[PDB]
């Protein structure tokens, strides 16, 4: 099992380039983050800001997360992210996935000592 912080970090972590590399990316990194092994998961976003700065964003502005819960937090600044879904083509196991790239807050449910984020809950 993962630890649910870990878990964050190997579907939304993406520090190694600042914005998504081409139209394929999606389909490349879905599969090697294995999101693709049990189903595709259907929908799924990349954050191409440090782990420090995402983390961070524990200790920002306090919102609700879209279910309700209280413990989420909305990034002050803008964020590079990407955001990844399957489009119509797309049949498990052979998942294919749009790639959109954009530019802004990022909203995560944080949880822990230490208070790291478990849960990416929408962008704005």
């Amino acid at each position: 099992k993962e630890t649910a912080a870990a878990k964050f970090e190997r579907q939304h972590m993406d520090s190694s380039t600042s914005a998504a590399s081409s139209s394929n990316y999606c389909n490349q990194m879905m599969k090697s983050r294995n999101l693709t092994k049990d189903r595709c998961k259907p929908v799924n976003t990349f954050v191409h800001e440090s782990l420090a700065d995402v983390q961070a964003v524990c200790s920002q502005k306090n919102v609700a997360c879209k279910n309700g819960q209280t413990n989420c937090y909305q990034s002050y600044s803008t964020m590079s992210i990407t955001d990844c879904r399957e489009t119509g083509s797309s049949k498990y196991p052979n998942c294919a996935y749009k790639t959109t790239q954009a530019n802004k807050h990022i909203i995560v449910a944080c949880e822990g000592n230490p208070y790291v984020p478990v849960h990416f809950d929408a962008s704005v």
